[PDB]
């Protein structure tokens, strides 16, 4: 027979749904304590006379619910690049000069630790979609992780750059739609995020500047997504709908620019009210087609993008204080590590799940939602289903 | 009855292939001639002393097979901006200013007259795919262009930052499975390019980057992309297979950086024999499953990096002159603008084949190759068949 291009469409099209089979995470070695953090703060910016602002900084990271970070930036790194220390400083090159580089490598971290627990040969992944908010460069990341990995030469790359605190959601959106349309597609999926762009002295004028400074960690995180797995393959999770939406009267909520004095962050107070005001409506949106109206009978990701968030949300919907511990533990370990966040979430909530010996990957609950939040103000839903233990 | 994630899979997906529906471009107002264009740039840049570099690029110009370019930048903004006629004075933030406006600007009317040409509700685009190589924000161009046109607030975007000369090719192949995966789904996807970020003046240090001076334009342009059409809805093409691949030896021989002097760019004269050495084996994956091997038997679209890249492949494939026409008919009336290229081409084969009376969008023929070329080296290549006229 001819060919058409309707049998090249039934015979290059998966059958099953996109399925997490493998979640790996990986950080810079410098660990940072959150309750030294403002002494350490206002003395490697030489801000030490600036005694009432070190006060209301004390109060941020003491509220923060973060104990520790990791950071690429160390004193060392700090004293070489003054211009990072300043709070408004012509300081991009420095600042690209290092993500450039450290985004990739700590991304090749995440990528090898989630292709050892997938167990398949790394010459099968189909699909790259590299994430960060931490530089650009062309090529990008992208290029750089395929060349480090050695993936092969015609791996089908998505470089998705400057994407926000969502973009977890975001990428798992992605991957959903490429492992479901192509037969065989192994997609890998990285976040990797490094505040090294955002990283900035103190100042009175830009207070909403100085919580970035409390929050904001460094991560990376992988996972590899496919439709219908091999016998030897291994699912954690189901990717079952997905849906981005822009808050109404939101505008300006949360604004990031890429300048001469690098990544500039502007964040209003009505985060986690406009957050919590909208997030039944997505809850409605994602789960009345499924039947399910009860919102602590399912498992909780939430991007933490500061503990205001998360409190706001689980009083608004009477969310029991289990539903959110698997969040506030990575926001308390690595604290907001943007995109990379909600996938060491997911990776917490399978570990927890096996160290509790419960049934499900997802804490013995059998559905479960995800939520990144970032400038729109963005909420991605993501609907997940667990595998049973 | 309880819903399962295998019953909600049937349900979304989507039946046929991906299908173009409608094709707008837009370009600024500002025409600059290229028999003038030394002249014009020496001046403005204040290098009317460097007589033996202005000769070496009215060289460069009368070989680029360009006759003009359409420019955001004018005399008027240029004097207003004396950082961006430097070759390396700090501009970055005067840059980003212009294109983080601009950029969504040229995206919406180019996006305005694919909707018109579509002829259906802007409420039901439920996808955006927005591709710039011309600044970033947060939130970046696809939110601003979902506000410019008043687009449903939960339209699922990607956005596509620093991407390069490559991503027409990459836009298709992200719309394509995000049509083919989700039953309904019409995919707004805008190419818009500005070379504000990469305008500079001239120095014999860096002639590579006055390559980049005399092919670069400015351009924008729209797709509606969607499986399934409805009897109201006028296919274009259909997207049948898609692949990128990283070229062998090609390290470096295309990057841009964006740095406090703006996006960088930096080119070997390697390029033209890279693609021409490669252009057979992406055929052949391409066209061997589908029994072809005359490569004078399909249309073609191909960026049009520079006139060597196309005048190398076609030697090396032995393509009758006719092959190109389209494509160069482009570069001709508008330069190199970046993703936005192959897309005024996919326009303009289809307006040719019109005004020709031919028998298909296609220029009379079937099947079709869109090719993008750029940093890594990487080729996209893209299959396509077209509609009877
Ligand atoms: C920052 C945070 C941990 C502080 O904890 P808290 O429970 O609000 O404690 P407080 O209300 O005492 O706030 C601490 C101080 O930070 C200030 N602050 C909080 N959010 C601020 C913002 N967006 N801009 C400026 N200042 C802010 C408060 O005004 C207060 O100052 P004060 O003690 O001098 O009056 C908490 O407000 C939070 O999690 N906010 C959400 C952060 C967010 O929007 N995340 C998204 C990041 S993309
Ligand atoms: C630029 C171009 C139109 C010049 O036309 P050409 O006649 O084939 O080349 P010529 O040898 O006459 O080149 C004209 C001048 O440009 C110079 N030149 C061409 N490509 C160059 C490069 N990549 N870097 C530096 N100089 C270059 C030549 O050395 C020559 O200088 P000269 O006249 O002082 O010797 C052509 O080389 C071209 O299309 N190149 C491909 C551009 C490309 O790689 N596109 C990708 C963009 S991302
Ligand atoms: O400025 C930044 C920093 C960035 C980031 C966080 C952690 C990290 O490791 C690297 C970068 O996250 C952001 C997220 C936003 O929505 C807006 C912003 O302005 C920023
Ligand atoms: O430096 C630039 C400019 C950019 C661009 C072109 C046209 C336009 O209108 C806007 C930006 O295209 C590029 C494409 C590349 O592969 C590498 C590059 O370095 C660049």
């Amino acid at each position: 027979h001819m060919v058409s291009v309707e049998e090249i469409r039934k015979a290059q099209r998966a059958e099953g749904p996109a399925t997490v089979m493998a979640i790996g995470t990986a950080t810079p070695p410098n660990c940072v304590d959150q309750s030294t953090y403002p002494d350490y703060y206002f003395r490697i910016t030489n801000s030490e006379h600036m005694t009432e602002l070190k006060e209301k900084f004390k109060r941020m990271c003491d509220k923060s619910m973060i104990k520790k970070r990791y950071m690429y930036l160390n004193e060392e790194i700090l004293k070489e690049n003054p211009s990072v220390c300043a709070y408004m400083a012509p300081s991009l090159d420095a600042r690209q000069d290092m993500v450039v580089v450290e985004v990739p490598k700590l991304g090749k971290e995440a990528a090898t630790k989630a292709i050892k627990e997938w167990g398949q040969p790394k010459s099968k992944i189909t699909h790259l979609i590299f994430c960060t908010t931490s530089g650009v460069d062309m090529p990008g990341a992208d290029y750089q992780l395929t060349k480090l990995l050695g993936l092969r030469p015609s791996v089908k790359r998505y470089m998705m750059y400057q994407q926000g605190c969502f973009a977890g959601g975001t990428v798992l959106r992605l991957a959903k739609d490429l492992a479901e349309n192509n037969k065989g597609a192994r997609v890998l999926v990285v976040c990797s995020e490094i505040t090294a762009v955002t990283f900035r002295g103190p100042t009175d004028t830009h207070l909403d500047s100085l919580v970035g400074q409390a929050l904001f960690g460094d991560g990376a995180a992988a996972v590899i997504v496919g439709s219908d797995p091999l016998p030897v393959e291994k699912p954690l999770f189901q990717l079952v709908w997905t849906a981005q939406t822009i808050l109404p009267d939101s505008e300006g909520a949360i604004d990031g620019h890429l300048r001469e004095v690098g990544l500039t962050f502007h964040l209003l107070k009505d985060v986690p009210g406009l957050i919590s005001k909208n997030i039944e409506k997505a809850l409605v949106e994602a789960f009345q087609p499924l039947g399910i109206s009860d919102y602590n009978s399912i498992f909780w990701i939430a991007h933490p993008g500061g503990p205001a968030i998360l409190d706001q949300v689980e009083a608004k919907l009477g969310l029991k204080p289990e539903k959110m511990e698997a969040t506030r533990h990575v926001l308390s370990e690595y604290g907001n590590m943007s995109s990379a966040c909600v996938l060491f979430i997911l990776d917490q909530m399978r570990k927890k799940s096996i160290e509790n010996g419960l049934g499900t990957t997802g804490e013995g609950l059998d559905w479960g939602v995800l939520f990144g939040f970032g400038p729109g103000l963005t909420v991605e839903t993501v609907v997940l289903r667990s595998v049973t233990l």
